[PDB]
């Protein structure tokens, strides 16, 4: 190693890596559309926190309902939803996870939650150029509340991420998306916020009438997140 | 010890690791192609415990019977039957079985089914993404009690991994499983719920009369598993 | 029938690592066409033991007779008889010879044989699906007398892996497995089991009337392999 | 990971990196297209120092504002601002980060600038020829006061160079460089320069009206760079 | 309705490791086809040894005569002769060459040669299956006195080996074997051994006439290898 | 058949390491193209020493002047001016410095400047075999006083390397190299010989009239090199 | 867009180690052509030493005469001439320097200058088989007296080696070769050795009647090489 490389290479790898004409890498493209045809989710800052909503549809009484859980937990402050290739979501997540773990025990904290959602994107954003690999065909969006306050950041297949005021991800996007753009109220107290969102994701895939059972979570400044319970849930439902 | 490999070209070229214009692996497709062509096996929980159940046809009268086993112990507790390239179906059987010898021996105890089956998944899983390299063309599912409890998974070639209350993979998926879906009955004593699982199995791959002689084993909680006997299984048949 | 390509550089150039639109490795079926055009042999479990037989048929005077052994030692108590690409063989069974020793060495016995066929049978389905390399055109079976009793086993390129009470391989498989799969005795002693041999690898190839010299090994629980003599084998003949 | 690997054979990987009959590199020409489907941006050097200013278009009220920052800090007497391929941009800007602080520790002080910027264009070079790979789809622009005076240069994805009095990149740069290319005062003092440029900023990409909210950041010799508040910015606008 | 792109045939990929849809290595054999326009020779046992005959066909009075030595010598006790690509030929006979000193620097000494032309052949086997990398276009037979006694071989581009009696190799070797084939006497003295021998060659070539000046060795059991002086060979020319 | 062969023509290429059915590097030739299109350039050995003289064609006004130096120095007895593709010139240039400074490390002394030449040569001929990998697409001269005396040489993308009397590069190669070629003076002193120089370069690239700004330097036995000031220069043009 | 002499499907050699339905490696076929097309050169032994001659065909007064030599020595008492890619040429040319080195500090003396010809044919030959490398295209003929005597050898790209009494390389290849074919006078005296040289290389390139300035070099037994100066040669001119 008289280089001294600080990436390693296993092998240059062949395909996936071609620009084309127009200036488009369309695996990535298409690896976008994998993921339009996820579940829906979204999430949104309200009063002195952060909630995380996600449609769980169920199938088959022979599911082990909960067990399928969508909304994730990274670290008793931070939790992340996705949509997409499931397969790819997970290891995105655990990935994510020990990452987490990672800054903790070297710098003993989680000051910023930004760059945890910085260091999985760059994962994710060298299978946009790395040749021989598949671009992961996942999106997903953390939220929890770090140092700097409460936080919501989104991320594609391409390793892009911003950070929002309220967003939604999956199939029913562009629909959610617009009512919050429209109806989001800026503080809203957490009960209205859990409203104003559960509504919004209702309008939205809500094309076929019942909103079924929705998977929600919410963490205030302060404390540790709260996943609500199956009762609270169909409260608001 | 060590392989010793100084350098080779195992992994090369391309033909793989690319996403349809419609956001699909087909090579993850045509995979899941060939575990259909496979034997048919279902399992579901029941009374205190829960039951694998496969059907063992046979042909020649020159086969070993028996050494034809499709239900196998992963350890004292835990059992898999699986569905697909048969070869691919060992391989990943002897992964999980030393994989699951690693948690006893790091944590003393495996403490938690689920988390073997997510090990295999994402060995799977990688092999849908990392470029020079063929799918593995197999399902299976894994059933046994662990610390929770009596668990049930079940595994596609996608590395896709979810928890059932009855399932069956294979061949006859789509009819059994509608059964099960229909005459499924949740706290089933094992006597009965054995005969459920039977008639369930029969009536879909029972397009061609004939049974034969299905294998079929089961543990409840608080003890080890137990394989079913010729003249016992026959008792249902 | 392409799935959506654009780019004139891609056009071929694909790996061995493709399921068929079907679920099939075309390559390892282009591999078992190559084991088929090979010679023919069989095996089966008798009275206390089990015997192997295969055709050994010669062209040239100046061929060194005997030298051209088809019936090959991995050790003194377990044998096996190839068939396909001459070379693949070879190598595979000098492998198979080295992992026997292996085991013998580090337990100090090769307890159960059904271990050591797996083993060179997972080394074929290694190159079934890591890319860049060739399948092994060939297939074997492995018979002798371990700790559980007298054993018998085959194993085709896509390294597949079965038990039998008797069985064949080569091109004259399904011939000589018809004749057995109909006139096979259980506990044939010796004597008359290599008669019912013989007559089935007879009438199977001997479309070409001449049976010519066969090959013939047998073993009997307790001690170690017998290779029958010339004139032994011809009393049979 | 636990087994130990050595590095060597630099190549590996095939697919970009061929020269057209005409001498070209058609990647690195659709490389430059992404970059002019991106924001607007440029730098000029003035009286005693420097300023970058960049179009931050923003869409919806759900963008969490500022945190969108396209004028990025390598460290308090640098910056730079970027255009293209957002993912590629940041992983590029980081690299010049770790870079700066490399030279820092080593020689004590990051003495010339230029070099700098040496050193990450050097980064974009090799992915212009090294097979397996995906150049870098950005163009980029470094500012900041060093050891020789106010320092002002350009990169490219082609990893071209090179030091300006003025210049822009982005979607109007055509436009905007014209605009300074004409009418650019020399040593206009920081107030009027901001102003040229705000101007020539506007005229661009204002062939939609609205110049929206301009990102402006300067430095002057003597000191550390000084960000626009929105106020500030607002006053020039 | 289904899928049925493939019936049964598939495209051949360019790489080398692909089996046709007949189960053949079709770059083995073009291979072969090099090996058949390179020059002939032979060997055959006799009496209480064994010998080697090529036919030495020059060119030029330009030529270094001798210098052109097709007969080389592995060890004073194993020679070999080989027939294809001239550079394929050279390199592989030296490897024999070290490879034969190993053993006698492990061991002590060369017991059975056929382990020697076993490791030179593996070698070959190698390319014929390991992916990028070209196939030995070359054959040749390895001859000299052993442990066992006096031994003969031959090797293909395949790795395939076999013991002769008697046996060619390069161009005329459908006709010389036939000769031989027809003509071969079992323990034939050397001197008239040599002479069938050089009739044998003469026949087979000798469409053109002139079997110009052969090149001819031979060692029998108790000592080391004597190859004919120009005089010598000219005596039964 | 036999002897298959594809179109002549030629247009979509792919791997880099082919000669052409007539015995060229089509990849090389086409990097050659790249450099014809750069800026032309000249050297010639002149009374006691040797000068180097580009044509220095600047654009806008907003460029920074003498920052686009087109001579560069490896060390203060030896310059280099380059053409073809700027990022690919740049970095080998440095490849160049720091391979000097190497053997005035070692040896204590840049004894022999053809010899650091060769070592950049050497790198570039690399790129010509070593597979998945983009040519240098550039060339360059490399003057000044060594060891032997005053030298001159130049090297394209091929890592061709011949020494010169005088010589030129770039655009107009062929124009200005034949003026010389014509009334090239021997041992012209100084003045005189930036004299024929420049009128050489003038006539060539000057189709398009004006000279503009000229770039050059000359450095004399016994001492180190001389940059020529805008004056000095000017005063020629 | 492919290269072919458009006869039929199936490249010739474009993914390099590949073999053509009539056994010839097309690459190494191409290699040859390059070769052709290079300048002209011979040798021959004589009298008790052995002389080389080479065509220095040169063309602009520009060039620095001298410093383009075509005879190099390897060490004082072997040197080599070489005709084709001059890039090629030279790195294979130093390795055979360094190769001599190596043998000499290893054994203290360079025994046998054949083997320093081998070791620099093998290299050549890898790049025969490697993939992904295009081979040498170059050939060379090394000349000088060693243990044994006065030798000469030629080699091509395809790792070919032979031994001569007298032979030439390059364009007038049979040209040239035939002359000497007729009139080669076995132990012709330096002198007259070296003319009917001049002579033979004159008749062949000489169809542009002017034989310009040759290139000559000869060594004799017991001392080291002498180059021929410019009015020597002349006078055989």
């Amino acid at each position: 190693g008289a280089m001294g490389m600080q990436q390693g290479q296993m092998a240059g790898g062949r395909a996936i890596t071609v620009f084309s004409p127009d200036g488009r890498l369309f695996q990535v493209e298409y690896a976008r559309e994998a993921v339009k045809k996820g579940s829906t989710a979204l999430g949104m800052k309200f009063a002195n926190g952060v909630l995380l909503i996600s449609d769980k549809k169920v199938r088959s009484r022979l599911i082990e309902q909960n067990s399928i859980e969508k909304i994730q937990l990274i670290d008793d402050y931070v939790a992340a939803v996705t949509s997409g290739l499931v397969a790819d979501a997970r290891v995105l997540v655990d990935f994510a996870r020990i990452s987490a773990q990672q800054e903790k025990v070297t710098y003993g904290s989680l000051v910023n939650i930004e760059n945890l959602v910085k260091r999985v994107a760059d994962q994710m954003q060298q299978y946009t150029q790395y040749g021989g690999v598949r671009p992961y065909g996942v999106s997903l969006i953390f939220a929890g509340i770090d140092q700097i306050g409460p936080r919501l950041f989104d991320c594609d297949p391409a390793g892009t991420i911003n950070e929002y005021k309220a967003t939604a991800i999956g199939s029913g996007k562009d629909a959610v998306v617009s009512f919050l753009e429209r109806e989001y109220k800026e503080n809203l107290p957490e009960k209205e916020a859990v409203t104003l969102g559960i509504k919004a994701l209702k309008s939205s895939l809500e094309e076929g009438e019942e909103l079924k059972a929705p998977e929600i979570a919410s963490i205030t400044v302060g404390n540790k997140y709260r996943i609500y319970d199956q009762e609270e849930v169909k409260k608001f439902l």
